[PDB]
């Protein structure tokens, strides 16, 4: 791939951290030499070892978000065996005095096989939840899955529960009027500028616009009294949203601040110490490795 | 900025502004119309005759004395009354401070009020131009109080640099303002304003469409292409009829994309100063932009 007229400057790096990350010594030395690294960025492999770095983050005046890492699924059995991993989760969780958060993806729950069986996958991971005051976050995913995730958020919030919420990508064209569209549902809010590759024509190419975007779609969300998680790490939007919710006397407990596990752990705790609901997204399972060469391979 | 040094450096100069005067006329009149009111109401004929619109800026002296706020005044009262019985859309704009607004609010209101009783059987809109920080509260003042007076021909400018902006727009919104949004022209410290021009750009974004969706008529005065293009997008995107807002540059400032919006069919105007005082303006016309 060449893209008008040069290489594919995001297309060479991808594909190499991808070629890099899969030979099989480059793997082992990751997993031998590199383990203080990975359990930054990574709670472990286990349920567990997920449970002590919530309480370790809990020390510190910081919330977790508990995401359960697994291969891509692509079939029934395998969406089910995602779908166990997560009651797993939840009632691990259930004990815990400490806000229970969790994230999942609906591809996960065999959303690209049925719509209707990850629904049905879902409803039960919600049945579990809500009694247990498990909160749990739809992942926004790529722009092809965007109608069928608002749709499965509306379908479970039209059956009662409360538990649960989404995520909204500033890149998208799209998100003002999807945040607009589902105001009725005074939905409970992540924004986020956005992780995948879109084309053009659903997304807005300019990382000013982006992050503009991102800013404008906030403030709109604080204005009308959503509660909204802003997950980002970008310092120019976190003090502008400081600014803004001080000036406009948003209370703290309407808005949070939330970091990926191990970056900007220091802002994580500043935060906090200032005040303000920060939680921390908290990676664990046995598929830590493809899930960190992918974030890696998002940008150089 | 080096060449913005220079050039305001030079054109203080007597003999700089004599060669301008008799040698760049048609650098002058890319950007002002000329010294008199005839000379302004054949460039608003001009543009007309392209499908742009004009807004109609008395220049003067700064204002010190009520006998000055008064003569500038008798100079509007004029444009007003000759902007009557002309076919198109007449629009004129002004400053407060020009009212004698320093001297007292009192008498910029006595001024601005006389000036909206000829404008408006007359069919002419005002816009109040907005200054800087410390007059916009006595600017939202007489605006508000003209309002509930039952004047309507009456806009502002809303500047979305600073950070009291928004909250003023929310305010603002029982009277439905006919909004001006601009980026802001001022110096302004830290403690008002977004220090950083990415923050004073996604803050105009943010204000604009909030206006729009507040279904306020809203003129985007930029140059910003990328603020436009972004603009002409979500106007699309959003169903918002071309009727419901405009864009407007100044006077020769990127006159091409002025016509090519209005032969796409948008509302565009150019800002068309005018008056004897119009040497100070052209300079900082020259100096903003490497130019020739
Ligand atoms: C809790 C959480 C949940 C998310 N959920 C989703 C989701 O469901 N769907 C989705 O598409 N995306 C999701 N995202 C990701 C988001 O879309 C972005 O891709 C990601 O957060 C990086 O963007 P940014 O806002 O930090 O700013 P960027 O524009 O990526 O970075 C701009 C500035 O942020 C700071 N920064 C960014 N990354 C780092 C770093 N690694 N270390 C130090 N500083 C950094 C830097 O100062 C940088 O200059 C989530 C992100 C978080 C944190
Ligand atoms: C009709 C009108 C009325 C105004 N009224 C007020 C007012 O009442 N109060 C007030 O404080 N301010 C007012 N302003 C000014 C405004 O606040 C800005 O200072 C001024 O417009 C410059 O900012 P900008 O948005 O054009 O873009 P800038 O941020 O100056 O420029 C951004 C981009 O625009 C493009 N650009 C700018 N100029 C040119 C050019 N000459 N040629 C090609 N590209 C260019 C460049 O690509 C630049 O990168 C008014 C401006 C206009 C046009």
């Amino acid at each position: 791939l060449y893209f008008q007229g040069h290489m594919n400057l995001d297309l060479a790096y991808r594909s190499f951290v991808l070629g890099v990350a899969g030979h099989p010594q480059v793997e082992r030395l990751i997993k031998h030499r590199a383990k203080g690294l990975v359990r930054r960025y990574v709670a472990g492999e286990t349920l567990e070892e997920a449970l002590k770095a919530a309480e370790a983050l809990e020390r510190e005046g910081v919330h977790a978000i508990l995401d359960l890492l697994g291969e891509m699924v692509r079939t029934e059995e395998e969406a089910r065996a995602f779908q166990r991993g997560l009651l797993e989760l939840v009632w691990a969780l259930a004990g815990k005095p400490w806000p229970k958060y969790i994230s999942l993806k609906l591809t996960q729950l065999g959303l690209d096989l049925s719509e209707d069986l990850a629904l049905a996958l879902l409803r039960e991971v919600l049945r579990e939840a809500e009694p247990r005051g498990v909160f749990v976050r739809l992942d926004m995913e790529d722009s092809p899955r965007v109608e069928a995730t608002l749709r499965l958020y509306r379908a479970l919030r039209e059956e009662g529960f409360s538990q649960v919420g989404i995520v909204l990508q500033s890149y998208l064209y799209r998100t003002e009027k999807d945040l607009l569209d589902l105001l009725p549902y005074r939905p409970n809010l992540r924004l986020v500028k956005g992780a995948y590759r879109e084309p053009k024509e659903v997304a807005f190419p300019d990382k000013r616009l982006i992050d503009a975007e991102y800013l404008h779609l906030g403030k709109l969300a604080l204005k009308e009294g959503l509660y909204v998680a802003f997950a980002t790490h970008d310092p120019r939007i976190i003090a502008e949203l400081k600014r803004y919710t001080e000036a406009m006397g948003i209370p703290r407990s309407r808005f949070e601040f939330q970091f990926l596990y191990g970056v900007r752990p220091e802002e994580q705790r500043r935060l906090a110490r200032e005040g303000y609901t920060v939680r921390a997204y908290v990676p664990y399972g046995r598929d830590w490795y493809p899930y960190l060469t992918r974030r890696i391979a998002e940008r150089p």
